[PDB]
């Protein structure tokens, strides 16, 4: 089981040593900090933090005694604030005495502003603030996996509406194949249930559960597959026979999409000649609700997908639309998912523009790329105390290291607002108090052990939507 | 609670209908494919085999939970709800299933058989690679314990250059990464990974995978010391820096204590408030418990450079039997900013040059430790290199057109010590001809038990650097 005492760094459990003598409040703060691009950051994740965590009694006899024996060895010495945790036990039934403020799951806020603060309730807990920085920290993820996920929905929706006139099928795109990629199934769900947030397919399923367990949605699933082969199952049919493999393949899915990697000895002549030319008539009869999906694997991606594109153009009928680009027909489309992250996203659209090629021709997949090669540095994720009451006198802190003002912190109680032309403003040193500036946009998530205010998947959607979606 | 129904990439969910009719066995591989990191730590696979794999995992409510999401995640019936149910009701739900692997903690090159998996029921075919998603989440802790293994040969390179020995090699290179992974269950398994090759993490979560999982005869695999954040020096004020200091030392006055110095100026507070206003509790300190002054920011190697240079101005510095610089005992440095493979050679080869032993320094790493690596680096690649159809065996694999690299190997594999004590993979079933003596592979999974099982003190006996042994 799950125990809040031993989810820390360890050095924090040696914190309650150092802060000043007489502190009774400690104030804390999430931002994704600003660097001397991503310019906005979708707010995604803590609320599964908080659920799965941090609410209700998560202090037992137990847990204590626990952490108490591997504290013992783990630092050979016994510092551990055995009393500080007994209090919360006894006086709140093991229920963390905290309150966090945060802005909307989904909003979409430029770098630089406060996203949720961080402070205990009880005096006896001022340590208690940054204890849970680590787990609260992690949050990092589903935020930049959700909000890198969004900016390929940007580059696709850019795109797509130049070469077609619309933005159908936007949401179908780009395909999360992630799930073998990432570090653990944990992370599987939470990363895949942060880029659900921008589009409906997926076949990383630990995101389904994970979203209807914390957020919940109006439809059965937040998001959806179609059969597609792997090499495991045109490979088995042995070398000479891939022609076989893709002919069983596409008669047994016949009436739905289906998706067929092409590339295991020769992706050129399986789009000539093997769809091409000896299965063609399979092809050609298919619905416009159950296309072929044609998946190149290897090779440069850009090179790859442009061949392929000049190869099933020249066998199959195609169409120039309204644009003056060139469509495949109904029954037939491409899936690049290899090598895919958002910069040869962005080189295989253009590159596909030039060659007049239109974007509803392909949808992409994306595994590493969407979920695991990104770091909490991408956004610059932090954590810092800017607020504490010591002898009952507060006082605004930070830090402003020297050699790098870029790692300077915010002053004292902070408050998030829309500014007159519409935009986003931090309120540093309480300023926020002053009511100048209208409501303000951080609400009470977490207090004494409940979750207060929740979010669905639906809103959170909502709020996440493009400008050019808006419009 | 976790379902294994559900705990596939989507499209493998209709792959029974796509391999040829008849098929009663499918036989796959991992590998970290060959195209830096020519050698890989195999580490991880037993969590994965008794978390997930082990014992009756599959039940009626588990099926029915699998169908009913799959129906309306694929907008039809496509789930295989007779194959599973044959499971449970012929093997109690116990998965039919045998994996061979290499020894953890074995350090192998690139481009060998690390393990396979087969079905041992006919019936099965479909379910060696339905598991393949889970089981390839194996290349994060090799990758990790590979990475780290790195970093400690660069660590071992220097400081025996520098100091003539490898004492506290161990505790050189602290993970640091506990906030900058992407989950809880990350923390764990990663943590673990890099506690193959040394003794020191603020990732806690690491230390009860370790005892749940492999044990170890010592108490904990791992240790920290107390350590200041930011937090704990700014919330004295801006003026108050040198009273948080002094405060801070003197709770911790006899166990090693590591204080971040860079909240305003590291400079200044290296000169004037260690060096200077509180030089008198430094000095006093017993080797045992050095302070460790920690910068966290600028330019990792300059910053390094600078923060030796001015305390070896301000403390009697000597100079050890290799003729390089060494503080005195109850003082040293930790550099935990920045910190890569990368940079992390590129410190210690600058400390090098200006003649400072690496015995001062020790490094913390996060993110770059825990995070910052794909399947990618190390080509982590499960693929089906034999089949059994109508009766019959075939040697099937992939070799796409436009790159040569992603070719897979044929067939049944083994893995063999060459006659110059090498490894080496033989594809085809060849290592059946018994020309290259015993396979070393070994079962460790078979019909919904773990067969084999090690140790952590034996995980890390197996990847300890030849320098070490």
């Amino acid at each position: 089981e799950f125990n809040i005492l031993l989810a820390t760094d360890s050095y924090k459990v040696t914190h309650y040593k150092q802060y000043p003598p007489n502190t009774s409040k400690v104030y804390s703060y999430f931002e994704c900090r600003e660097k001397k691009k991503y310019e906005e950051t979708v707010f995604y994740g803590l609320q599964y933090i908080l659920n799965k965590y941090l609410k209700g009694k998560v202090v037992t006899k137990e847990k204590i005694q626990e952490a108490k024996d591997v504290y013992k060895e783990h630092f050979q010495d016994d510092v551990f604030n055995e009393k500080g945790w007994n209090y919360i036990l006894e006086k709140y039934d093991g229920h963390l005495p905290i309150e966090i403020k945060a802005v909307p799951e989904g909003f979409v806020i430029p770098r630089g502003n406060v996203l949720f603060t961080v402070e205990n309730t009880d005096p006896e807990c001022y340590w208690l603030t940054n204890w849970i920085e680590t787990i609260l920290v992690q949050s990092w993820y589903p935020i930049t996996v959700a909000t890198n996920s969004r900016e390929q929905k940007k580059i696709l929706a850019k795109y797509l509406l130049e070469t077609s006139g619309n933005l159908d099928g936007l949401e179908y795109k780009l395909h999360d194949f992630g799930y073998r990629g990432v570090s653990s199934q944990e992370t599987a769900g939470i990363g895949a249930s942060a880029h659900l947030v921008n589009f409906k397919v997926t076949d990383t399923v630990a995101g389904l559960a994970l979203i209807k367990k914390y957020y919940g949605t109006k439809d059965p699933v937040p998001g959806y597959s179609v059969p597609a082969a792997e090499h495991s199952t045109i490979t088995a049919w042995g070398k000479d026979h891939e022609k076989d493999a893709f002919e069983h393949i596409v008669t047994q899915f016949s009436s739905v999409p289906v998706s067929v990697v092409s590339d295991s000895y020769d992706i050129y002549n399986a789009c000539e000649k093997i769809w091409g030319e000896d299965l063609r008539h399979l092809i050609v009869s298919r619905s416009t609700q159950a296309p072929l999906i044609i998946r190149p694997d290897s090779g440069n991606p850009l090179d790859t997908v442009l061949k392929v594109l000049e190869i099933l153009g020249k066998k199959f009928p195609v169409t120039e639309n309204s644009k003056g680009y060139k469509l495949l027909p109904p029954y037939l489309r491409v899936i690049q998912g290899d090598g895919v992250d958002i910069n040869t996203l962005q080189e295989i659209v253009e590159g596909m523009k030039q060659k007049m090629w239109s974007i509803e021709n392909i949808a992409f997949g994306s595994g590493g790329g969407l979920l695991q090669k990104l770091t909490r540095d991408l956004l610059n994720c932090s954590f810092k105390c800017s607020y504490v009451v010591t002898n009952g006198l507060g006082i605004n802190v930070f830090k402003d290291p020297v050699a790098d003002p870029n790692k300077r912190s915010k002053k004292g109680r902070l408050s998030l607002h829309r500014t007159p032309a519409g935009n986003f403003v931090t309120l540093e040193e309480g300023k926020g108090d002053l009511e100048e500036y209208g409501q303000d946009l951080l609400h009470t998530v977490f207090k004494n052990g409940k979750v207060t205010k929740s979010y669905s998947f639906d809103e959170i959607r909502k709020n996440a939507q493009l400008n050019i979606e808006l419009e």
